[PDB]
């Protein structure tokens, strides 16, 4: 409870994000790290456009895959999107 500055809001985000890397790129959650890297995972613009057409529909947005290439990362995409998602 008190004495920490830590809350839970990228955190809902990153693991429905490594769910659908998971599928995207037909691999295991578990070889997806948080500070993993999405080119070096298997990811493009052609994989990553349809990645970024869940997070759109999911979250309220309208990105484009360039989004992929200013947070190549799970640590830095989950945070972007807990972000900017709208209150529900």
């Amino acid at each position: 409870g008190p004495g920490s500055a830590v809350a839970v809001d990228p955190a809902p985000v990153a693991r429905a994000l490594r769910e659908e890397l998971a599928r995207t790129l037909y691999c295991e959650p578990g070889d997806i790290d948080d500070e993993a890297s999405f080119n070096t995972l298997g990811l493009d613009s052609i994989l990553g456009v349809e990645f970024v057409a869940f997070v759109n529909q999911t979250y309220g947005l309208d990105e484009k895959a360039g989004i992929l290439y200013d947070h190549p990362s799970l640590a830095a995409l989950s945070r972007h999107v807990a972000g900017r998602a709208a209150p529900v």
